């Protein structure tokens, strides 16, 4: 429910609220604060509270002493249910039980705060549509807070009360958070006396933008990236979409991590016929795991069977002492066999930022099956956070775009890292988004998280980090200010 994470809690405080509030197995989640970008998993067992790293670095979430996963929500999900698995001193097993639930709705789509009554009205009135809402502080009678929605023609406003923190409408039910509030309306909606329903579809947009104003956009976030990242965290759980077909005992030595699956209604299906990848349609892309020594043949035949022709390799084999992606391709001049599959490593040429190989790709025994795969590979990537210019990237996605458009009938880009879900992610969403514009110039509008939310629909936890959230909007911008 996203209810368990604690946006602005700090670790004393997480410790005092467990140990009140809670019971053994009580827990909750938090970003840490030593040190940014992890985040801490903090749990009550024997009258006590430990607390758990979780590392993002930019591939996934890797649980200390456990699991990686795509999203704290499949992170969580997975220890509440199968138990004995989260280890502590790697002997104690702690048991995630009961969701310690956050009354802090600043992460809320529909949650502003600061804003005044009538800068309400104009955001309703430009961007709204029926069913917008949102929820505001009351400046006239603060503490309190005010639900605005649109029956779009009309903006209603509804005062809500605080009472000991306590949430109501002057009546009814007193709730013990804002979103609970919200929750409750949204399924059981308000009526005016003269017979108007006040439904609370959707919250108010306030990240879509003409993209001639992203300069304007990105300056603002720059004092606002974070509290925008987070917003679109909490909207992890409604994505838990199945991911059976890769928890088979069959399929599970196909994947490189054991939780970072694809999602059952969009994964690549092989005519075994498991592969670890999705299909994202936003020109579609299909993201994928940086390839096992065993599942190469898997990859080469999907390539064939998808007739892509284009693939991007966002990874270095290995980075930071670690293997991400095994060579699944020959030497420059040399053929290999990959099971059934056949391909030539036609001609290399080094660029600053990636290398380009053309490989021939055919099924053995039939040369009338042959076609040439393009593959970018990305090498300037760095150890840590994302690259300080995106002119790099960029001209690679460019470079990448044109080599797709010059080819009749292609399919799906494929692209990949080592879990598929990172970078992969970013490149991805970046190209979504570059498209849009390429296609309807500068005056255009583009959203940011509802399209990185679009994707994480498509395969689990696409754009991992707030780093790379921040170069998505680094990104356009750039590709927006050198379209002048």
């Amino acid at each position: 429910s996203r209810r368990w994470f604690h946006p602005n809690i700090t670790g004393v405080e997480a410790e005092n609220l467990l140990l009140t509030r809670g019971v053994d197995g009580s827990f909750l989640a938090r970003p840490s604060k030593s040190n940014p970008g992890d985040f801490t998993l903090s749990v009550r067992r024997n009258g006590a509270v430990t607390h758990i790293k979780i590392q993002n670095t930019g591939d996934y979430y890797d649980l200390y002493g456990g699991e990686k996963f795509a999203t704290l929500a499949e992170l969580v999900q997975y220890y509440m249910e199968h138990h004995g698995q989260l280890k502590e001193k790697n002997g104690d097993v702690i048991e995630l039980k009961y969701p310690l639930n956050c009354a802090d709705p600043t992460s809320e789509r529909w949650f502003h705060g600061h804003l005044s009554g009538k800068e309400a009205e104009k955001l309703l009135t430009e961007k709204g549509k029926h069913g917008s809402f949102l929820v505001r502080e009351s400046q006239s009678h603060p503490g309190d807070f005010v639900l605005s929605v649109r029956t779009g023609s009309k903006v209603t406003h509804v005062m809500i009360r605080c009472q000991e923190l306590k949430y109501d409408v002057g009546g009814g039910e007193r709730f013990d958070s804002l979103t609970d509030l919200v929750e409750h309306y949204k399924k059981n909606p308000m009526v005016e006396t003269l017979g108007t329903v006040l439904q609370l579809k959707q919250p108010l947009n306030t990240t879509r933008i003409n993209a001639a104003e992203i300069e304007s956009r990105v300056r603002e976030l720059s004092k606002g990236f974070w509290e925008e990242f987070e917003t679109l965290q909490q909207q992890e759980c409604k994505l838990l979409y199945s991911r059976k077909e890769g928890q088979r005992q069959e399929n599970k030595n196909k994947n490189r991590y054991k939780n970072i699956l694809p999602f059952d209604h969009t994964r690549v299906v092989l005519h075994s016929d498991y592969i670890n990848a999705n299909i994202i349609m936003p020109k579609s892309y299909i993201a994928t795991q940086g390839c096992l020594q065993n599942t190469v043949n898997d990859f080469w035949r999907m390539v064939f069977q998808e007739n892509s022709r284009v693939i991007v390799m966002t990874t270095k084999e290995v980075e930071r002492g670690k293997s991400k992606c095994v060579k699944y391709w020959p030497d420059e001049y040399a053929l290999k066999e990959y099971g059934v599959m056949r391909v030539r490593n036609v001609k290399e040429s080094a660029a600053h930022d990636y290398t380009l190989r053309e490989l021939k790709l055919s099924k053995v025994g039939q040369g009338n099956t042959e076609r040439t795969v393009w593959q970018y590979h990305f090498r300037t990537w760095p150890d840590h956070g994302v690259p300080s210019d995106p002119g790099g990237v960029l001209d690679f996605l460019e470079e990448v775009h044109h080599k797709q458009e010059s080819i009749m009938d292609a399919g799906p880009v494929v692209v990949h890292c080592s879990a598929g879900i990172g970078r992969t992610g970013m490149f991805i969403v970046i190209d979504i988004l570059i498209d849009i514009i390429r296609e309807k110039g500068v005056d255009c509008d583009i959203d940011v998280p509802k399209t990185i939310q679009m994707v994480r629909s498509q395969r689990s936890g696409m754009v991992q980090t707030e780093a790379q959230y921040r170069f998505i909007y680094m990104a356009v911008q750039h590709y927006i200010e050198t379209l002048q």
